[PDB]
């Protein structure tokens, strides 16, 4: 599966039935489908300050570049959910508008997902994935240089091709989160890639973060979906799914205005 | 095929492979726009239909009005003769169901007047999978003042509430359904927005919307079902629009600057 051409997103459901099922993500966040919910209290981020003396595996699997996260990293306020990995979605150098969620019909430059699984109930994210998952999403805007995101981006020229891995020193993952994390959108949805399992509790923070034009350009030019020896290379660009019908869902907000 | 559940748009490409192919519509029209002085005004000939009768149908996917082949666009390289018109809309809880979007925003609804290349082909079915086959005019609709001309269609909707039902509409001037300043339009090559999704449509989306009243819009959204009258599980005809498609390395040409 890909994001472009005969294996792109309109065809995923041919091999991955859930991609044609209910509760799919991402979605457009707009007024008609939002409702304030005062029960959406703040999440607590536990163990996000990863030791700088430890190192965490960054991998290009051909579809994504993901940073593995330790299971002692958790979110509470929900079961306790343990982190498993983070990754991003982006556009391309000539169109830096590759967020997955949109807000009032507009794409952000990119989007960070921090994937967690219910470690109360399941021994790993793969198991949880068809039960199970909570993903935090941070919208990313073109803006100022972001030293915290650069702790990841500065290693991308070392995982350019599918199957490559690198180590990233620990840092405080909460530095990747925006202002006022108490303010978020919450809804029931799905993985945004195959197998599109409808098993995700989404939290999209209200406020975006910024990374620079130069950071976006590096992100949009550094990576390939294909192996280092593939005679038909494919750039890892435009790796976002279109927004989905909302299938009668509402999105609940922790902010009223 | 449907607009929801497991037979909705992500699954159309199973039976209708072009739905996962190139040149898919609809798209977001955002400032990918390039003025093209070649885009001269169309002339709508034979649109003043003899106050003759024209068949309105509900085929379970759509409510269409059949149009006569002496109605045609002038100004394209070939003559394109009308075949039918129909609309797309959302639902009362989210009344934003145009197919095309403008700067990420949906309009309330959208009218399509479908035509086929009658210089090259004998009917719209034959043309629909052929080069230069189809041309569709799209009118964006927003809620505002009551529109007597659209009521010439909408007054008949109760009589075609269920799949298989038909009503006769006396001829009227179809040009009355077009917006102000039809000289101003967006133009691009795309596809059918329903199965079989053939990439054979020259789209003309007028720049300016029309208005219908809040009551007319609600009637459109509430009058029709996608099921037969005797179906023990009725399904409302709502949200009958396709999500926008990726449109990369491509322009939409505008007749205006
Ligand atoms: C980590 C729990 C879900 C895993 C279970 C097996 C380990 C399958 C899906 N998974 C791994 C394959 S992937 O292609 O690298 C990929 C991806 F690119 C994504 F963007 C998302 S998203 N946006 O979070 O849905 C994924 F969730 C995701
Ligand atoms: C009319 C030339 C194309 C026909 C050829 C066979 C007669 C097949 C498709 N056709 C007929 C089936 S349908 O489901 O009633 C339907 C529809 F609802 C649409 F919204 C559009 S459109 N204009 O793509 O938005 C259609 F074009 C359309
Ligand atoms: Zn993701
Ligand atoms: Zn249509």
């Amino acid at each position: 599966w890909t994001y472009f051409g005969p294996d792109g997103e309109n065809s995923w459901s041919k091999k991955y039935p859930s991609c044609g099922g209910l509760l799919q993500s991402p979605i457009d966040l707009h007024s008609d489908i939002l409702q304030y919910d005062a029960s959406l209290t703040p999440l607590e981020f536990q163990g996000y300050n990863l030791s700088a003396n430890k190192q965490f595996l960054l991998t290009n699997n051909g579809h994504s570049v993901k940073l593995n996260l330790p299971s002692d990293m958790h979110i509470q306020g929900l079961s306790r959910y343990s982190a498993t990995q983070l990754h991003l979605h982006w556009g391309n150098p000539n169109d830096p508008h590759g967020s997955e969620h949109t807000v009032s019909g507009q794409h952000f430059a990119a989007e960070l997902h921090i994937v967690h699984y219910n470690s109360d109930l399941y021994p790993d994210a793969s198991t949880a994935s068809n039960k199970g998952l909570a993903v935090l999403a941070v919208l990313i805007e073109m803006g100022s240089f972001n030293p915290s995101y650069d702790k990841i981006f500065s290693h991308l020229q070392h995982v350019k091709y599918k199957g490559q891995e690198a180590f990233v020193p620990g840092f405080n993952i909460e530095e990747l989160l925006p202002e006022r994390t108490a303010e978020y959108y919450r809804y029931r949805g799905s993985l945004t890639t195959p197998p599109c399992n409808p098993t995700v509790l989404w939290t999209v923070f209200r406020n975006p973060v910024q990374i620079s034009q130069e950071q976006l350009l590096a992100l949009e030019t550094a990576l390939y979906c294909t192996h280092m020896d593939d005679p038909s290379p494919r750039e890892m660009i435009n790796n976002f799914r279109q927004v989905q019908k909302f299938d009668e869902r509402l999105v609940y907000t922790s902010f009223s205005q």
